[PDB]
């Protein structure tokens, strides 16, 4: 089997002009890439080139209005960049932002194409800016275009409309954009695990609760696993995979697995407040490799501790390359609040999945 890797230093050019310390730093991707070199993982991978997404590809998920507004930021003066950033929840924009967001999406399209043609078995995309909060009509939470949603649609566009795509989002935040784009769709199964805190955690919406199971023919194809009152870690994520993610995924029988792989649930993240370890991430990756005949694309989303994200994403690539999962030492017993979350999702989804009845 061959593992693809896409990384292009051009995605570093998107930057916060008036807050150089903003957590969504350029060096997130260079630090992840440098860790791959230190661990000698880069020479074991087939390098997939980045490319720009086309406007026609962006229109698979986004409105003409949204594409045109973000495109226009490439030519804006600083005052207009600052004003446009302020139209959105948690966005900064530079004149390089649009091109970086196009490269993040086209990198993922090239990776998906490599996987579906069998040029590679699996792949990792070290990309920024992130994607999962972007909606059809709006940018949000450091995201301009929904890289993972667009990749699922691009995959369907080069195979067949009904190609079965699983998106697993283990970023500590709910992928509100991904959920909304696929809410009525049974061809794309969206499974998110996220800090929820009864709706108080970003992005601050009851849309992220367990009772949002999808709409119309999409009912049962949106799986929210919300965490409340607890610093969740490896035991909680392992229990969620065992009871919910893997049984549902096997029954859906995906032909492609996209991971919205934020590492902001990692031990040491300044924003997440959780304690998933790099070995924890390796175990989750290794379980997803059992789906879709191993056709897994890992796409970087959030994660703001440069050392944590570099160790965590490298451990994931190691698993894609066939290395044995490292053992999980220091497994505390499952938090009560996590058992309740898992039970509530099981009850919400039992009507839709015979593997949960
Ligand atoms: N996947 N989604 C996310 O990861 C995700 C994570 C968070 C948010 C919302 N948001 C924004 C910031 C923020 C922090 C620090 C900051 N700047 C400085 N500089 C000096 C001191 N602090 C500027 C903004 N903190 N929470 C949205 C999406
Ligand atoms: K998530
Ligand atoms: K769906
Ligand atoms: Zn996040």
């Amino acid at each position: 089997p061959i593992t693809g890797l896409v990384y292009d230093q051009r995605m570093m050019l998107h930057h916060n002009m008036w807050d150089s310390h903003h957590p969504e730093l350029p060096q997130r991707i260079s630090r992840i890439f440098s860790r791959h070199e230190e661990l000698r993982l880069l020479s074991r991978c087939h390098r997939i080139p980045a490319r720009l997404a086309t406007e026609e590809e962006l229109a698979l998920c986004h409105s003409s209005k949204h594409i045109s507004i973000i495109k226009s930021s490439e030519h804006m003066k600083p005052r207009d960049l600052n004003r446009l950033g302020d139209e959105y929840n948690s966005i900064f924009i530079s004149n390089e932002s649009y091109t970086c967001a196009l490269l993040a999406a086209g990198s993922c399209f090239n990776s998906a194409q490599a996987i579906l043609t069998g040029q590679v078995r699996n792949a990792v995309a070290i990309v920024r800016p992130p994607g999962h909060h972007a909606e059809k009509d709006t940018a949000c939470g450091f995201c301009f275009f929904n890289t993972a949603a667009l990749t699922a649609r691009y995959a369907q566009s080069i195979t067949r409309e009904s190609l079965r795509v699983l998106i697993v989002d283990w970023d500590v935040h709910h992928g509100n954009g991904t959920q909304h784009i696929f809410e009525e769709d049974d061809s794309v199964l969206y499974i998110s695990l996220h800090r929820y805190e009864d709706g108080a955690f970003f992005p601050n919406s009851e849309d992220a609760n367990y009772d949002k199971v999808g709409l119309g023919k999409g009912r049962g194809y949106n799986v929210n696993i919300p965490w409340n009152g607890g610093k969740m870690g490896d035991p909680e994520y392992m229990a969620a995979f065992h009871h919910l993610v893997m049984p549902i995924a096997r029954e859906f029988a995906p032909e492609l697995v996209l991971v919205s792989a934020g590492f902001d649930a990692a031990r040491g993240d300044p924003l997440g407040g959780f304690q998933v370890t790099p070995e924890g991430y390796a175990h989750l990756t290794h379980q997803l490799m059992s789906l879709a005949a191993g056709r897994v694309l890992i796409i970087l989303e959030g994660g703001y501790n440069l050392t944590s994200i570099s160790e965590s994403m490298s451990m994931c690539t190691s698993m894609l390359l066939g290395d044995s999962p490292p053992s999980l030492d220091h497994l505390t017993p499952l938090k009560t609040s996590a058992t309740v979350s898992i039970n509530n999702v099981l009850r919400a989804h039992a009507p839709f999945w015979s593997s949960l009845r």
